[PDB]
């Protein structure tokens, strides 16, 4: 038996008694056939048909199986995605299911399930880091990167406990921080490392790697691509292991980089902008990482949040918007969203095997109060931003779940002045948006904020002018405002409870007296909405046309008034209803509205009046409307007409859109509705019958659908028990899911026999007229058929719940299967006895005769053909609900649910009006979940009749028919195999008469033009072997008008959809022997498994035999697809545009598991010399992949690195010396040298198996001829030996594809890499002239051509014998010396990526000929100076790519440059500075490292100071190389400030100018923006005594330029390091000394920057405004002036003014005092007089935003001082 693990919302559903017998029968059919599909070696029909059906079963019944059945499903799905080398598209199909079984962690414990991880790594590395799939060998899906990560994430908490040191042993040797192989490891660490381990396993957890990898993270100070992965790792480590990390030693380093990742402009020049900060921290991962730190006993992370926001409050102000605001609004959206989820995780979540937080690490009531109080001031400034109020109201909702008494009064103090202002209208858009998130916490008066619903009704009454027909932004947010209040509070009078009753409290009796205005709200809501309608009627201005479409902005106001009025009028007492029903009736019947805009809009407002009480409302509408239709239609002969009377034509829509109340209470009016349908449905006016068809439609909709009738917040309703319960208690009703009290409308036999009586009196008389017209015996008009089809369409679409689909079962051509392919059946509650009529089959036979008559006898009747598409679109796939209306109510539910949800305590607070709709969304999901559908013989005919309409004469008819055609291809099982042979019949050359509409209509059938089914690019060989040749066979002969421009865009879209969507198809579906799990799932499940067969004696041999036949035909159809394309591209009289598609389909077939067939190897090699540049650009990309296929598999062996190097920790070990190329380079005995090819090996640690290549000649033989050769696949040898082929190949490659966009092609490189690797310079004597001719040419086309061949020689010379290596460089070392001599402007990026490419993954031993040539003379300039710079830039990329493997050549190049760097030019200085950052990149100071052999920054900079000692003319020449180096080592080094470089700062301050203008020298201009890059760089917290010693020394007394720039250094250096300094509390006393002691400067320009610095430090709360600060200024202002004393008195006026400018948007308690005595220095002398005039005029500028709130902090005696005061500039005097 099954104890269900987790189910759904189906208990409530009305047919809940039948959801156990139907669910368990499908689950038993899952266990049978999914086990039998795997065990009978079948994945093409059957492995996917029951993976989809379990994917359907999870999305329909929750889990609803047992724990033993849940580990059978996981361990079957896991072993299928971990098959070695599957088909990768079906690997995702098993993947998304296997994510769904595992994403709910609480369902399966750790002791109940375990999964290995190395099957995931071979799965990931083949799909994510494939060594193919850039040469054209594999073709992956587009979604493969994120599905595999979210699968490992779902499999990660079930990895075994001994399998993370097993995981820290494999990629820990990849952590050399210089190669690209480190972010290989760090992305594996973020994905694979187990962090959600139980607390008895942390020693086998993060403690193996935490201090090893947080110590790496704190030591970088660049921003690599892998630093953003560790913040995604450490966040996930933090959020699971709360209370087991001590983040306190690392918390100032964490918040200083979250601040730094905001990238805030600070300093009034503020940037020599580092472009390395493109990569940064995803703050959405940082919010996860702050939130998991807060609950500690020492509240240390809390004040770093208060230090964070208070430093950035001025950026949330709505005047200060900029680039930073998108990260900064996103920070407010997520931190209250995440603190609440942590509070739900520790207060209301049920326990599971996931470890809870400890009691010591849990958020206290103080801790969440102090979180709101440090975020409330930035969220209220975000409320009024220019970018909207969406991010603030989502923040303000989640803050209101925690502390309502602290967050709701600061909002409603700004809301009441916003609803009555008539000036600053933006608040009403933004304050109302924020009360809607507040609304759940506002109407619910808790034990802290009980005054909430006192503000309910006055905000609700003052919002009534918001419904105005002038704004629509106010009107939508007003309709959203009142509907979100009038679904919380019942609108009931409370006066009979206002008598003697002791239940009312002080606040609750204040509510009941205010409920006298509930009727006055609803009636004034209507008188405001009637003017909203009657002033929005449609004006017919243009006399020719008729605007019939309600626009999108007006369709929202219909639905916005259909929502916001039906929610008032449901949440409403019956006494207030019926006095408001008459206001609707006395409006909508005394007027005559235009039926287009105001017709849909009045009748929807009446539709709301009927759906709330259908008895009392239908007593007066349908007697009124039917008595006036029969008066105004059947009196005269208005059956035949041209235009109806606008009142008759009104009262149909007033009746049609009103008769869709609950269909039980329409049986009273049977003999009135049928009477008008028998009189106005057969009219002549094209709007007259469509309003009558909408009447017939909605009557059938109301009498066969299951839907809820009421949507009230209380299940009894607000009307049926008056005064039995007190209504003002259920205002904050949480609306429980159990005992919901939902009321349904299941169709009775009275409502069903009437549903067929309308169908037996209007469908059948409209079907016999269509029958005799399609037979030739009635001959109706063109509009008479059009009128009759609407009756057939509105009876089908509208009563389709009663009509069974089809019968007939087409077989014998589809896919045969060994297992069941039965269609699923879901009882959506109705029987539909299926004995009497079956009306759906009759319509399908009338149409196939009617459509056969119309397409032959009248091909021009378009509007009849549009209806036939609408009926076949509903004869096939229409049960009771619509496939698009469900998707728009699914989105409208998540728009309403996610808006008003109590995230603090779980599912128990969703309101009843949401939950009733979601149960209806569960019924409507079951009405559309037709997963399996058997392709029957009627479905073989109805789609082929759509295929005639998809190819017909008119493009309006073809476009509508193809969309039904494509939707009908996705529904039925194996239809696409039936219809490809039928749709390609319009594309054959041999066809006699095929029109151009016939032709291109069939190519819009192939080009799917949607997201559902691409019919030319299916994922099967039996379909692709027909569609791809037929595209290339078209063209050469067809009726293919290639001169029409639309058909050329069609083939360019049909070819560009194939290359975008194609994904490589498997050839071997060999299910491995490790699927005993399938036998363990078929057998012995038995708890739901009612399937007693359990047999497979020799059917498993038949399944193996049919699989090997599938494996044979998939191999056969592949090699037939190659032959049919080559017979179509080498076809005579093709157009050119059809062979580029034909080569384009051959480039996708080049496979890795196979070798391409012989005629295609001959093809792509011979098409390397093609005249079309597009073809031979593809032949380069294909022959490079052929040479990968023909690779000859070198042998390997394993090195113990203790055996070599003589003896047995992160860099440059003692047992690592053989990897470093200095002296012992191989000259004669080249073998026995242990060449380690790739760079990163052996840096950090050594792997378990360090693997190098073999010795001499154990690799395969190199020099060979055609005798010992594969005699079928090296015809490529025959072409590169022919000198006519080579001389034409060298000639085509030296063309110019473009002059600007012409770079070193990395795909011509892989062409020549695969040549000289595979053939071992058998072609190099045939390329003797064509290498020596191209180097001696001035053209950049040939220098680029030769460079791909040069680097392809070098990286092809990996496995060459020592004879061939020396014979290579004997002609190659003079060849590069020629090329490096004649290097040009358009060539040094080619050579800069030529020999920097050739040093990629080679040992520095094996290429010393470069490193003796490239380091020979880079700056000994034989010709020019730009040549010497380009000769040095190519040296840079080669030495950087062999990063740590060489200490020696870095010294030999540093020893070369250390005399030369003084006497060079600027283009060489910009290279030497770019080279010296790679000479010193190895000096890293990483946490467990060793001082490397590679040259040191401290050993070099001490020599630089020895040469700059006369400065502290030839030293100023040396600064232009040091400054250009310190510009390059800004973010391009692993430690941005070595302490010997820090005293280069006082030499830079006296040079860097003040104004920073373009008129200064290059020494000055490069010294100013070198200080900007060092201040904006980080620093370790043991450098705060070291840099502050420098800046106190530099600003002590040197020169006023240096005192100025120390201040502008500080302001953008204690901000980007703001929490390093605030941890070292001795440093903030030294900043406060230096800034204040430099207000006393002898230079005025220094001291005003000292006050600008101090004003910002006070503003970011780096310096608290203590009392001895103000005593130091207030006892400095009162200073006598006898005539040094002037500068002494001024510095107090700077100091008072610095405090004034420090709070620009608030007036604190200290603020009015130090404005009054600040204003007393206004008649002071002139240096003081400017400053007081600058400070007060800047005060008044920033304080006119909300000065009415600022003036209350002033006395009335002090307002007369500040208002009447002169601070005006010179041009007012
Ligand atoms: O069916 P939908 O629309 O796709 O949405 C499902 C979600 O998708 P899924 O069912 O897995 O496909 C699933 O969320 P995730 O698995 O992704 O986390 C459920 O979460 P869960 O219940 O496990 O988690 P908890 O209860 O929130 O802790 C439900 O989310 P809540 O409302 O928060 O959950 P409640 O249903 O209210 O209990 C939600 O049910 P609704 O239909 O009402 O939106
Ligand atoms: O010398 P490289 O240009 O750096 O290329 C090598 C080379 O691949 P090619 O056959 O394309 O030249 C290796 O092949 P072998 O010498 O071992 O025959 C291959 O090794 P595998 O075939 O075992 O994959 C290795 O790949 P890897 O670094 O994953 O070991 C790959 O290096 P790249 O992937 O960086 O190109």
């Amino acid at each position: 038996f099954v104890p269900q693990k987790e189910i759904v919302y189906n208990k409530l559903l009305p047919y809940a008694e039948r959801l156990d017998a139907e669910s368990d029968l499908q689950l038993a059919q899952i266990k049978c056939n999914l086990g039998r599909a795997v065990q009978l070696q079948e994945l093409w029909p059957g492995g996917l048909f029951w993976t989809r059906k379990l994917s359907t079963y999870i999305r329909l019944y929750g889990r609803k199986f047992s724990k033993e059945d849940h580990v059978l499903f996981i361990k079957l799905l896991y072993e299928l995605v971990s098959i070695p080398k599957l088909e990768i598209s079906m690997m995702q199909g098993f993947a998304r299911l296997l994510i769904n079984l595992l994403k709910k962690k609480e369902l399966l414990s750790r002791a109940d399930l375990e999964l290995p991880w190395r099957p995931l790594y071979d799965m990931v590395e083949r799909i994510l880091y494939s060594k193919t799939e850039h040469l054209g060998l594999n073709w992956f899906p587009n979604s493969v990167e994120n599905i595999l990560k979210t699968l490992v994430k779902s499999c990660r908490p079930y990895f075994p406990a001994d399998a993370t040191a097993e995981m820290l042993e494999e990629w820990r040797p990849l952590m050399c921080p210089f190669d690209v192989t480190m972010q290989k490891a760090i992305t594996y660490f973020e994905i694979f490392l187990p962090t959600s381990l139980p607390p008895e396993l942390h020693h086998k957890g993060f403690k193996l790697w935490f201090d090893e990898l947080i110590g790496l993270w704190v030591s970088v100070q660049n921003l690599p691509q892998w630093e953003g992965q560790l913040v995604n790792l450490f966040a996930r480590l933090a959020t699971d292991n709360i209370g087991y990390i001590d983040w306190d030693p690392y918390v100032p380093k964490i918040f200083t980089r979250i601040l730094r990742s905001l990238n805030l402009p600070v300093g009034s020049s503020q940037v020599l902008v580092p472009r390395f900060l493109t990569n940064a921290y995803d703050i959405g991962h940082a919010v996860i990482w702050i939130t998991a730190m807060m609950g500690g006993p020492s509240k240390l992370v809390q004040k770093h949040l208060a230090g964070l926001f208070n430093s950035i409050t001025s950026f949330y102000h709505p005047s200060n918007n900029g680039r930073w605001l998108n990260k900064l609004m996103k920070l407010l959206q997520r931190l209250p969203n995440s603190v609440v989820r942590r509070l739900h995780r520790e207060r209301y979540k049920k326990p599971s095997w996931l470890t809870p937080v400890p009691d010591s690490h849990k958020l206290t009531d103080q801790d969440v109060t102090d979180f709101v109080q440090c975020i409330i001031q930035p969220v209220l400034l975000a409320m009024f931003s220019k970018t909207g109020s969406l991010e603030a109201a989502q923040a303000l909702q989640n803050l209101a779940l925690m502390r309502p008494e602290l967050v709701i009064p600061p909002v409603l103090e700004r809301t009441y002045p916003a609803l009555e202002t008539l000036t600053e209208p933006h608040q009403l858009t933004a304050t109302l948006s924020c009360v809607i998130g507040v609304a759940r916490s506002l109407v619910s008066g808790g034990r802290w904020f009980p005054e909430g619903p006192t503000h309910m009704l006055p905000l609700l009454m003052r919002a009534l002018p918001g419904v105005d027909p002038n704004d629509f932004s106010k009107c939508m947010i007003t309709f959203q405002f009142i509907a979100t209040f009038s679904t919380l509070v019942p609108l009931v009078d409370c006066s009979s409870v206002l008598q003697e009753r002791n239940d009312l409290t002080e606040v609750e009796r204040e509510l009941c007296s205010a409920t006298a205005e509930f009727e006055d709200f609803v009636l004034q809501f209507m008188d405001r909405c009637f003017g909203l309608i009657e002033s929005s009627t449609l004006e017919q201005t243009r006399e020719e046309t008729e605007t019939e479409k309600m626009t999108h902005l007006e369709s929202l106001v219909e639905l916005g008034l259909s929502s916001t009025f039906s929610t008032i009028l449901t949440q409403c007492s019956k006494e207030i209803f019926m006095v408001a029903l008459q206001k609707v009736f006395n409006f909508s019947t005394s007027h005559i509205f235009e039926t287009r805009v105001a017709g849909r809009m009045v009748a929807d407002m009446c539709r709301a009046a009927v759906k709330c009480c259908p008895e009392e409302s239908l007593k007066l509408f349908v007697p009124h409307c039917c008595s006036v239709i029969t008066q105004l239609t059947m009196n005269d002969d208005v059956l035949n007409d041209e235009e109806l009377d606008k009142e008759l034509l009104w009262n149909l829509q007033l009746l049609s859109e009103i008769t869709r109340v609950d269909g039980r209470k329409l049986l009273l009016y049977r003999e009135q509705l049928v009477k008008i349908l028998q009189r106005t449905l057969h009219l002549t006016c094209k709007q007259g019958y469509t309003l009558s068809c909408n009447l017939l439609h909605h009557l059938l909709r109301s009498t066969t659908l299951i839907y809820p009738t009421e949507y009230c917040s209380v299940p009894g309703g607000f009307d049926k028990p008056p005064s039995e319960y007190f209504p003002i208690k259920d205002w904050g009703k949480p609306g429980d899911l159990w005992n919901l009290g939902i009321q349904w409308h299941v169709p009775s036999s009275e409502e069903v026999s009437f549903a067929f009586y309308l169908l037996d009196s209007f469908l059948q008389p409209e079907l016999v007229k269509l029958q005799h017209c399609g037979d030739g015996k009635l001959e109706m008009s063109r509009d008479d058929i059009l009128q009759s089809l609407t009756i057939v369409h509105n009876c089908l679409i509208g009563s389709g719940n009663l009509l069974p689909p089809l019968k007939g079962e087409p077989v014998t051509n589809l896919v045969p299967s060994m297992v069941s392919l039965e269609e699923t059946k879901l009882y959506t509650g109705l029987e539909y006895d299926l004995s009497r009529e079956n009306h759906r089959e009759v319509i399908a036979t009338v149409i196939r005769k009617l459509l056969n008559h119309i397409l032959d006898n009248s091909e021009d009747d378009t509007k009849s053909l549009f209806l036939i598409i609408k009926i076949i679109g509903d004869l096939l796939q229409f049960q009771g609900s619509h496939k698009h209306e469900f998707d728009s109510r699914w989105k409208s539910f998540n728009l309403v649910k996610k808006s008003m949800e109590n995230r603090l305590h779980g599912k128990k607070q969703h309101i009843r009006a949401l939950l009733i709709d979601r149960v209806m969304l569960q019924h409507e999901l079951r009405t559309l979940t037709v997963e399996g559908c058997e392709y029957k013989k009627i479905h073989q005919d109805m789609i082929r009749d759509l295929l005639r309409l998809s190819t017909s004469s008119y493009s309006q008819v073809r476009n509508k028919a193809q969309q039904t055609f494509f939707a009908a291809l996705g529904a039925y099982n194996f239809c696409c195999r039936d219809i490809i042979p039928l749709v390609l019949e319009f594309l054959r050359p041999d066809r006699q008469g095929v029109t151009q509409q016939q032709f291109k209509g069939a190519l819009y059938c192939l080009l799917g033009n949607h997201s559902g089914v691409c019919l030319a690019n299916l994922h099967d060989w039996d379909c692709i072997v027909q569609t791809w040749p037929a595209i290339v066979s078209s063209g050469l002969s067809q009726a293919m008008s290639l001169e029409k421009p639309s058909i050329v865009r069609l083939f360019d879209d049909l070819a560009e959809k194939i290359h975008r969507q194609y994904e490589t198809i498997g050839l071997d579906f060999t299910i491995p022997k490790s699927c005993v799990e399938i036998a363990e799932l078929l057998q012995q499940s038995k708890n739901p498994s009612i399937n007693q067969i359990l047999l497979s004696p020799e059917k498993i041999k038949e399944g193996i035999k049919r699989q090997q036949e599938k494996n044979a035909d998939a191999l056969r159809n592949y090699e037939n697809l190659v032959d049919t394309l080559l017979d179509g591209v080498e076809q005579r009289n093709l157009p050119w545009k059809f062979e580029h598609i034909g080569i384009g389909l051959l480039s996708l077939l080049l496979r890795d598991d196979r070798v391409l067939p012989l005629r295609a190897i001959r093809f792509f090699v011979e098409n390397l010399n093609h005249d079309a540049i597009v073809v031979r650009k593809m032949a380069i990309s294909a022959v490079a992949g052929i040479l990968k296929q023909l690779k000859r598999t070198h042998k390997k062996l394993t090195i113990n690195p203790c055996e070599i190097s003589g003896c047995p920790d992160r860099p440059d070990n003692h047992w690592l010396h053989y990897d470093s190329k200095t002296i012992p380079r191989t000259k004669k005995e080249w073998e026995s040298s242990c060449f380690v090819e790739k760079t990163h090996w052996g840096y950090y640690t050594w792997p378990k198996n360090m693997v190098v290549y073999a010795g001499v000649e154990e690799q395969p033989k190199l020099g060979r001829s055609r005798e010992d050769m594969t005699e079928a696949e090296q015809i490529i040898f025959d072409h590169f030996s022919d000198p006519k082929f080579v001389e034409q190949l060298i000639t085509f490659l030296s063309l110019e594809d473009r002059k600007g966009k012409d770079k070193f092609n990395p795909r011509r490189f892989c062409l020549f890499k695969g040549i000289f690797r595979n053939f071992d310079d058998a072609f190099l004597p045939v390329l003797k002239p064509h290498l020596e001719h191209l180097v001696a040419d001035s053209h950049e086309s040939t220098q680029r051509c030769v460079a791909e061949i040069i680097a392809g020689l070098i990286r092809g010379s990996k496995h060459w014998t020592f004879e061939k290596v020396e014979k290579l460089w004997e002609l190659l070392c003079p060849l590069l010396r020629t090329a490096l001599s004649n290097i040009t402007v358009e060539t040094y990026n080619d050579w800069g990526a030529c020999i920097a490419t050739s040093c990629e993954s080679r040992d520095p031993r094996k290429l010393h000929w470069l490193f003796e040539l490239l380091l020979e003379s880079p700056l000994s300039g034989e010709g020019g100076s730009f040549v010497d710079a380009c000769r040095l830039y190519v040296l840079q990329g080669g030495l950087a790519q062999q990063e740590w493997r060489v200490p020696e050549l870095l010294h030999r190049l540093l020893k070369y440059l250390e005399p030369k760097l003084t006497q060079v030019y600027k283009n060489v200085r910009e290279r030497i500075g770019s080279v010296l950052t790679y000479i010193f990149m190895i000096d890293v100071s990483l946490p467990n490292t060793t001082p490397t052999i590679s040259p040191h920054v401290p050993e070099f900079t001490a020599r630089i100071l020895e040469k700059l000692k006369p400065l502290m003319t030839q030293g100023i020449k040396l600064l232009k190389t040091i400054l250009k180096w310190l510009m390059a080592s800004a973010g391009r080094s692993f430690s941005t400030a070595v302490t010997e470089q820090l005293q280069l700062l006082p030499l830079f301050f006296k040079i860097a100018p003040v104004e920073n203008d373009n008129s200064y020298d290059e020494l000055k201009r490069d010294a100013k923006l070198c200080l900007s890059l060092m201040s904006q760089g980080l620093l370790y917290p043991h450098q705060v005594p070291l840099v502050l010693q420098v800046l106190k020394q530099t600003a002590r007394s040197s020169s006023w330029h240096a005192r100025y720039t120390v201040l502008t250094y500080l302001q953008t250096m204690v901000f980007y390091n703001l929490f390093i300094f605030l941890n070292n509390e001795d440093a903030v006393k030294d900043i406060r000394w230096l800034v204040i002691s430099l207000l006393e400067d002898e230079q005025l320009e220094v001291r005003e920057m000292a006050a600008t610095t101090l004003s910002g430090l006070l503003q970011c709360n780096f310096l608290t405004m203590d009392s001895p600060m103000q005593i130091h200024f207030e006892q400095l202002c009162k200073t006598k002036l006898p005539k040094a004393e002037l500068v002494k008195r001024h510095a107090g006026v700077l100091g008072l003014g610095a405090c004034v400018l420090s709070s620009p948007y608030d007036v604190p308690t200290w603020m009015p005092q130090l404005l009054m005595n600040l204003s007393a220095h206004l008649n002071d002398p002139q240096p003081i007089e400017m400053t007081v005039k600058k400070t007060l005029s800047n005060f008044r500028r920033t304080h006119h935003d909300n000065w009415q709130e600022h003036k209350q902090q002033f006395t009335d005696d002090q307002l007369l001082v500040l208002t009447d005061l002169l601070v005006s500039p010179c041009y007012y005097a």
